[PDB]
C-alpha cells in the first residue's frame, strides 16, 4: 500500500500465510471455526516472532566472539507499549503481513488493537528507557536493558462520576509471546542477616534468600539485523522456603511479592520497605549476571574497559555499594582498587529537581534489610568527606551539605549524593536542567569535581514516534527526500526547501486532517463522544502534577467559555481541548484536578449557546498505545510547566515530529526546541527561570493577580461559589485555597501572558496556509531530538564506545 | 529394538528429527552448543505433542457432531505421573523417537528422566482417577476429567537423620508442555454473601467472586486416535479485586490461594476452610461448564440422558446441592423435577471405611461460606427423612442414624449421607468392600434402597503398568500370544498353556533378573546404596498408615535379624527388604514408623555377621515415576492390611501384572486376586474379617500375645530398651505403648501366621523353577484387574453407555 512499509513479495506472503495457519493449529490448538480475534492476533504474533530468533541467536553469538564493551542500562521502569507493529517495522515485514492477513480475510489493524501495552513504567523516565533500547540496537551497541518483570504494571484508569478509579493492569493474563523464561539462569538474592568480622574480612550471614528468575525479551534494531536483549527479573521463593505445612507453602507469596507490582507514586518519595527490596533485587541479580558474563571473557582492572553501567535515576543506586561489596568481600580486592573500578564503571542520570521526589532512605531500614551495605556506605562517606575537607579546608558547612548521611529526627542516606560520589559521569537531560544541576542543587559537587558533570538532551525514537504511529506523514516525507531519514533524522532539514511548495503544503495539511478524522472516529466508536474534526485540536497529555500546570490550561478553558457567554454571537476559532493523564493514587490535589476537568466538560459541553465552538474532553487511560493515536491528530501541544521544573519533557518532542505547533514556557527541552526551529515558529510565553527566582525573592502573592485581573477574579468566584459543582458548592475549595495561598508553581503569575499567547495561536489557525508553513518548519528542525543522537552522545562521551550503522549478515 | 514399541519408518524418523531441531530453535531459542539435557527433553516433548493436536481437535469435533452422552469424572486428585512415554506408547511412536534421538546423538531414556511427575494426588484414589481416564479414552467414551490445577502437588519427601522432611513440589517451575491455558473460558465462582427471599424465589447476593480459569490436558486412547480432555481449574482474582493501592493488588493472593496446594492429610479429616473452598471451586466451575455444553446440544428432562457425573469420594459432594441450586434458583424448575434430574445424573464411589477419614463439615462453616447450599441441604434432609419415616414407621433411632445432619457439640453435615441420598448409584471398589458397605456402615441406606448399591472392583491400566514400565515382559508375552492383550487383558489366560514351557520359564525369570539389575544400579547411581541383586526383593510401597501395617513388616524384619544373630552360620535365603511411602505431615505415628524403619536399617545394614543376607532400605520419595521402576523389579509384594480396612488396593494389582508373588491378608482386592489365580498360587495368612469381628467382641488384649510368643517379647524388649536407638533409648516408647495398649489394627494377632507364611515364601524361592511357574500362573490370571474391565462395568451398569474399540480416522 504505502512505500516505507516494505515489500510484499509473492514468496514472503505465501510463507507468512502458511506459518500463520501452522501456529493457529499447533500453537493455539484451534481451527478457523472456533478462533476469536484474539487467537488471530496470537497466531500473527507467533508468526512474526519466528523471524527474530535467528537474528537474536546470532547477535548474541557475535558479541561472544568479538567481545565488545558491554553497556548495561539499569532501570526500574521500561514503558515498552505494544511490540507487534514495532517488530514488523524494524524487520521490514509490515506490508507483507498486511497482505498475508488480507488474503486470509483479516484486518491487521484490528488484530494490532488486541495486544496489551507492556506498561512497566510511570511516564517519561520509563518511556525514555524504551526509546533508548531501540536506539542502542539501531546503533549496533552491545547493550542490555535490566529491570523487573512486574506482574502488574501501571494501573488502568477508569473515570467514574468524574473521579479516577484504579484497576489492576493484569497484562500477563493471556500470556506474553514476546518473552522467553530462562529458569536455568536463576540467581539468589540475599536480604536481612548480619555482619560478622573475621581475620579474613567481613562476611554477611544468616540471610533470607529470594530467587531471581530472568525473562528475556528481544530488542530489534532498525533493519540492521541486530537483536539485543531486555532482561527482566521475576521473584521466586526457594523450595525449602518456610520449610504448619499448608501455611509454609502459602507464605511463599511473601517472597514473590517483590516483583508483583509497579509503584505508581511518581510525585512523592515513600520510604516503603517493599520498594527498597525491589531496588536491591534488580541490582543484586543484574550485577551477578554482569560479573558472570565478564568472567567468561581475576584481573578486574579490565572491568571498566569491558563494562559500563548506566543508572537511570537513583532507583538502582545500590549498584555502587553492591559492586564494592562483591569486589571487596567476595573477590578480596583492596578498597582503593575496588573503588577505582566502581567509579570508572558507573554513570548516573538525574531526571528531576523536585525535592519531594528525591530518595532519602532511613538508616534504620538499611540497617535491618542490608546491614553490610550501610557499613559500606558509611565508609564511602568518610573517605569522600576527607576529600572535601582537604579541598576546602575549614568549610564546615560544606561538609554537612555534601554528606551522604543526613542528620535529623531520622538519619537518612541521600542516594543522589551516593550516585555522584561513585560515578565518573553525572548528566542532566536537557541543557537548562544540566546547568541548573551545576548552579543550584549539586553546586557543591560541581565545585569539587567539575569534570563529572555533563548534559545529554533527551530524544525519542522516530521509529515508534513517526513511522509506526504516523505512516501517512512518513510516506509524504519519504516521497520527497527518500527513506534515509528514519535512521538519520537530521535529514529532515532537507524539508526546509519545500516550505513554499504548494503540493507539499497541501499534503502535510491533508495528512493532519486524515489523522484528526481517524481520531474523531476512534472517540465516537470506543467512547461514544462527539467531536467536531474541523476545530483546533488543543492537547495536553502527561501525568497529572501541579508543576505541569494542567490547572493553568483549565483557567484558559474557562476564560474562553466566559468570553463566549459574554459575546455569544461573536466569531471564535472552534477548539477541541483534550486533557489526559494518570494521577498517582495517593495524590489528592492531582485527583481534584481531574475532577475539575471533567466538571468543566460537564458545563461547557452541554451549553446550547456554545454549540460546538468549544469542547472539553478528558482522555481516559493515557498510555503509550493512546499516545500513538492522539499525538498525530494534535494541532496544539501544551507544554506549560513553571520554568525550572520540567527537567526535559519528551512528549513535547513527539508532538513536534508529528506536525503540531507548541505553546510552552522556556522550560526543559522546550528551549532547545525553540532554538532549533526559531522562536518565531514557536508560541513561547511566561516567566523564564530568572523571573521565577526574582518573584521568590520578593515573595509570591497570588492576591495581587486576583485583585488586578477581573477575568481571573470571575473564574475564582465561579469555582468558589459552585458554578461547576451545583450540588456540592464547596467541592473545589481545596483548589481555590491552594491557588490563593500556597501555590508553589505560580499559576496566576503566568495567566495573562498565557491567555494572550493563546489568542495569537487562534489568529494563526485562521490562516491554514501559514499554520501549515510554520508546522513544516517545526518538523524540518526536529532532527536533533532523535534518540539516535542522544545515544550516540552517551556512547562517545560517557561509555567510550563507537556506534555503528553496519548490518549483521541475515 | 523391541516389537511392541512400533515401527521406526525412514519417513517418520526423518520427520521427527527435523521437527526436533525446529523446536530447539524456534520454541526453545537455543542452538546445539548451548542446549542442556533439559532443553533436549523439551524439544522432544514439543515434537511429540504436535502429533496429538489434530487428533485432539477432531475427537472433540466428533463429540459435537454425534452428541453422545457425556461422562464427567469429578475428582480433587489426578495422580498423572509423567506424560512423555505414555503419549509415545499410545501413539505408536516409541521406536521412531528412540531412533530419531539416537541419530541426533541422544539417549531417550535419559531425557525421559527429566520430566517432573504431575503429582496432583495422594495415593490410590488419585492414581485410580488417572488409570480411569486412560481406559475411558481407550474405550472410546466421551469422557472429561475435571479437577483443580494445584500449583504445588504432593510434597517431595527428603529423609534427614532418619526423619521425613517435606519440601514444596514446584512442578510447574520450568513450564508444562502438556497443558493449554484457556483464559477465554474463565468462569465466576461465588463465596459468602447471604440469601434473600423474593416473590420470585430465593436469591444469593453480596457474594465475593473468584474466577476459575481452565487448563486442558490431552488424554490419548491406546492406538484408536481418540484424545479426550482433562480440564483443571486455576483460581484467579477479578480485576477490580479489593479495588491502599499496593495492598489491594498484593491481596489478590488470597483469592488465588484456592488452587495453590494439594492437601496431603489422607489420614484424618480436617474441616479446614481452604479445603472446603477448593471443593466448592471445582464443583461450581465444572457444573457451569457442563450446563453450558448441554445447552449447546429449557428441557432438562433430557439432562440425565446427556450427562453423567461421577463423584470420586465425597470431596465433590457439593455437586448435588449445587446442581439443585442452579436448577431451582436459576432455571426455575420445581423442586421435585430438579431432584429427579439430579439423582438420575449423579453417582457416588466410596473409597474408604475408616471413620476418621469421613467428611463431616461443621454447619457454622457452611453457613458463612455457602449460605444457600446449607438451606438446600436442610430441605433435602427433611424430604429424605420423611421417606424414611414412611418406610419404617416409628423407627426413631433409624431417623437420627440416617440424618444428613449430625447433632452434638458442633452440628455437622454427613457428606456421605448426602451423596447416597442424591445419587442413583453407590459403589464400593472391591467385592468385600462393597459387601461391608451394605452390611455395616451404610446398612440403613441399603435397607431403604437396595437397588442403589453396586460393586465395581478396581483396576489398573496395562499401558502404564506393563507396556510402559516393563517392556521386556511385554515383549516376551507378545512373542507367544501377539499384541492384542494390551487392550484386552483377558487374553493373558493363553499364557497358562506355557506354564510347562522351558523356554518361557527361562524368559520370564530372565526379564525379572534384568529388572532387578537395572534397579540395583539405579539405587547405587542415584542414592549411593549397595544391594545384592541375587537376594529376594521384598517390597512394601504405599502411603504410611497404621492400617497398612508397615509395623508388622518391621517385626518380621527384626525376627529374621534375631534368628541370624542366634544361628549365624545357618543358611537363609538372602533378602532385600524395601519399604517406601510418604507420611501425612501431621501424622505423628506415621512419622515414627518411618524413623523406626531407617533405625532398623542402620543396625541391620552394618552388622558384619549379617553380611549381605539381609538388607533393609527405605525408598525415599515414593511416587508414580518410582513405582514404575521398583514394581517390575519386585519378587514379593507385601499387602498386609488388617482384614476389613483396605477398600481395594491397586498397588497389589501392579505387582501381580509384573511378576511378583503376593503375601497378603484376605482384604480388599487381594481376595479376588487369590480367587482368580488360585489360593495355592498366593501366600495368604492371618485373620479374615470374621476373626477380626470375633476378637473385637471378646476384646483385643495385646499382652496375651506378648506373654505367649517369646520371639515377640524379645523384639518388644529391644525396642523399649533402646537397642535400635542407642543414644535416645526411649525414642520408640510411643510405638511400643501403642502396640501394647491401643492397637486398633491388631498387629500382634497376625504376627505368628505372618512369620510362618514368610518361611513358606523363602522355601519356594530356593526352587527357582517352581517360583517362576507360580509367577506365570499369577500374570496369566491378572486380566480381570485391567481398568478397561472396570470402566466397561461403570459404562454399562451405571452411566448407561456402550464402550467402543473402533478407531477414529487418522
Ligand atoms: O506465553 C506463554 C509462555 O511462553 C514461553 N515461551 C516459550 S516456551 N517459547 N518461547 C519462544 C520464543 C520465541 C521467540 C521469541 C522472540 F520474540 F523472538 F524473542 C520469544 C520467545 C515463555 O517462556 C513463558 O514466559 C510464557 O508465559
Ligand atoms: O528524562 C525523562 C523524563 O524523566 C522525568 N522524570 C520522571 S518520570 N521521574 N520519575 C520519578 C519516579 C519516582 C518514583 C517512582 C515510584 F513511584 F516510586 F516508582 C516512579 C518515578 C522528568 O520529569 C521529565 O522532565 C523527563 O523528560
Ligand atoms: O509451558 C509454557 C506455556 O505454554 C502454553 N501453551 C501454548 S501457548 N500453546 N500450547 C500448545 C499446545 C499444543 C499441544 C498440546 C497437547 F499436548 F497436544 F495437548 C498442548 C498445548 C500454556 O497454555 C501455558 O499454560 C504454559 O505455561
Ligand atoms: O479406590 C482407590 C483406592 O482408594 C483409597 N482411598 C484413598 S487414597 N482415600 N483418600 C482419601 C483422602 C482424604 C482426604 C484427603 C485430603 F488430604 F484431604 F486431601 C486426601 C485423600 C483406598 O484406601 C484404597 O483401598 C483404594 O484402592
Amino acid at each position: 500500500q504505502i512505500s516505507v512499509r516494505g515489500l510484499a513479495g509473492v514468496e514472503n506472503v505465501t510463507e507468512l500465510k502458511k506459518n500463520f495457519n501452522r501456529h493457529l493449529h499447533f500453537t493455539l490448538v484451534k481451527d478457523r471455526n472456533v478462533a476469536t480475534p484474539r487467537d488471530y492476533y496470537f497466531a500473527l504474533a507467533h508468526t512474526v516472532r519466528d523471524h527474530l530468533v535467528g537474528r537474536w541467536i546470532r547477535t548474541q553469538q557475535h558479541y561472544y566472539e568479538k567481545d565488545p564493551k558491554r553497556i548495561y542500562y539499569l532501570s526500574l521502569e521500561f514503558y515498552m507499549g505494544r511490540t507487534l507493529q514495532n517488530t514488523m517495522v524494524n524487520l521490514a515485514l509490515e506490508n507483507a503481513c498486511d497482505e498475508a492477513t488480507y488474503q486470509l480475510g483479516l484486518d491487521m489493524e484490528e488484530l494490532e488493537e488486541i495486544e496489551e501495552d507492556a506498561g512497566l513504567g510511570n511516564g517519561g523516565l520509563g518511556r525514555l528507557a524504551a526509546c533508548f533500547l531501540d536506539s542502542m540496537a539501531t546503533l549496533g551497541l552491545a547493550a542490555y536493558g535490566y529491570g523487573i518483570r512486574y506482574e502488574f504494571g501501571i494501573f488502568n484508569q477508569k473515570i467514574c462520576g468524574g473521579w479516577q478509579m484504579e484497576e489492576a493492569d493484569d497484562w500477563l493474563r493471556y500470556g506474553n509471546p514476546w518473552e522467553k523464561a530462562r529458569p536455568e539462569f536463576t540467581l539468589p538474592v540475599h536480604f536481612y542477616g548480619r555482619v560478622e568480622h573475621t581475620s579474613q574480612g567481613a562476611k554477611w550471614v544468616d540471610t533470607q534468600v529470594v530467587l531471581a528468575m530472568p525473562y528475556d525479551t528481544p530488542v530489534p534494531g532498525y533493519r540492521n539485523n541486530v537483536v539485543n536483549t531486555m532482561r527482566l527479573w521475576s521473584a521466586k521463593a526457594p523450595n525449602d522456603f518456610n520449610l504448619g505445612y499448608i501455611q509454609a507453602v502459602l507464605d511463599r507469596n511473601l517472597a514473590e511479592n517483590i516483583s508483583r507490582v509497579l509503584y505508581p507514586n511518581d510525585n512523592f518519595f515513600e520510604g516503603k520497605e517493599l520498594r527498597l527490596k525491589q531496588e536491591y533485587f534488580v541490582v543484586a541479580a543484574t550485577l551477578q549476571d554482569i560479573i558472570r558474563r565478564f568472567k567468561s571473557s581475576t584481573n578486574f582492572d579490565a572491568f571498566p574497559d569491558k563494562v559500563a553501567i548506566q543508572l537511570n535515576d537513583t532507583h538502582p543506586s545500590l549498584a555502587i555499594p553492591e559492586l564494592m561489596r562483591v569486589l571487596v568481600d567476595l573477590e578480596r580486592l583492596d578498597w582503593d582498587k575496588a573503588w577505582e573500578v566502581t567509579v570508572k564503571t558507573c554513570a548516573y542520570t538525574n531526571h528531576t529537581v523536585l525535592p519531594e521526589a528525591l530518595e532519602r532512605w532511613p538508616v534504620h531500614l538499611l540497617e535491618t534489610l542490608l546491614p553490610r551495605h550501610l557499613q559500606i556506605i558509611y565508609e564511602i562517606n568518610q573517605r569522600f568527606l576527607n576529600r572535601v575537607a582537604a579541598a576546602f579546608p575549614g568549610d564546615v558547612d560544606r561538609l554537612r551539605r555534601m554528606s551522604l548521611v543526613e542528620e535529623g529526627a531520622v538519619k537518612r542516606i541521600n542516594m543522589a549524593h551516593l550516585c555522584i560520589a561513585g560515578s565518573h559521569a553525572v548528566n542532566g537531560v536537557a541543557r537548562i536542567h544540566s546547568e541548573i544541576l551545576k548552579k543550584t542543587i549539586f553546586k557543591d559537587f560541581y565545585e569539587l569535581e567539575p569534570h563529572k558533570f555533563q548534559n545529554k538532551t533527551n530524544g525519542i525514537t522516530p521509529r515508534r514516534w513517526l513511522v509506526l504511529c504516523n505512516p501517512g506523514l512518513a510516506e509524504i516525507i519519504a516521497e520527497r527526500i527518500g527513506e534515509e531519514y528514519i535512521s538519520d533524522l537530521d535529514q529532515l532539514r532537507k524539508l526546509l526547501s519545500y516550505v513554499d511548495d504548494e503540493a507539499f503544503i497541501r499534503d502535510v495539511a491533508k495528512v493532519k486532517q486524515e489523522n484528526k478524522l481517524k481520531f474523531a472516529a476512534y472517540l465516537e466508536r470506543e467512547y461514544k463522544v462527539h467531536i467536531n474534526p474541523n476545530s483546533l485540536f488543543d492537547v495536553q497529555v502527561k501525568r497529572i502534577h501541579e508543576y505541569k500546570r494542567q490547572l493553568l490550561n483549565c483557567l484558559h478553558v474557562i476564560t474562553l467559555y466566559n468570553r463566549i457567554k459574554k459575546e455569544p454571537n461573536k466569531f471564535v476559532v472552534p477548539r477541541t481541548v483534550m486533557i489526559g493523564g494518570k494521577a498517582a493514587p495517593g495524590y489528592h490535589m492531582a485527583k481534584m484536578i481531574i475532577k475539575l476537568i471533567t466538571a468543566i466538560g460537564d458545563v461547557v459541553n452541554h451549553d446550547p449557546v456554545v454549540g460546538d465552538r468549544l469542547r472539553v474532553i478528558f482522555l481516559e487511560n493515557y498510555r503509550v498505545s493512546l499516545a500513538e493515536k492522539v499525538i498525530p491528530a494534535a494541532d496544539l501541544s501544551e507544554q506549560i510547566s513553571t520554568a525550572g521544573t520540567e527537567a526535559s519533557g519528551t512528549g513535547n518532542m513527539k508532538f513536534m515530529l508529528n506536525g503540531a505547533l507548541t505553546i510552552g514556557t522556556m522550560d526543559g527541552a522546550n528551549v532547545e526546541m525553540a532554538e532549533e526551529a526559531g522562536e518565531e515558529n514557536f508560541f513561547i510565553f511566561g516567566m523564564r527561570v530568572e523571573d521565577v527566582d526574582r518573584l521568590d525573592q520578593r515573595g509570591y502573592n497570588a492576591q495581587e493577580y486576583y485583585d488586578r485581573i477581573p477575568e481571573l477574579r470571575q473564574i475564582i468566584e465561579q469555582l468558589s461559589s459552585g458554578f461547576f459543582s451545583p450540588k456540592q458548592p464547596d467541592l473545589f475549595k481545596d483548589i481555590v485555597n491552594m491557588l490563593m495561598h500556597h501555590d508553589r508553581f505560580k499559576v496566576f503569575a503566568d495567566y495573562e501572558e498565557y491567555v494572550k499567547c493563546q489568542e495569537r495561536v487562534s489568529a494563526l489557525y485562521k490562516n491554514p496556509r501559514e499554520w501549515t508553513r510554520m508546522v513544516i518548519r517545526n518538523i524540518a528542525t526536529s532532527g536533533k531530538f532523535s534518540s539516535d543522537r542522544t545515544i550516540a552522545q552517551y556512547a562517545r562521551e560517557i561509555w567510550g564506545v563507537e556506534p555503528s550503522r553496519q548490518r549483521l549478515p541475515a
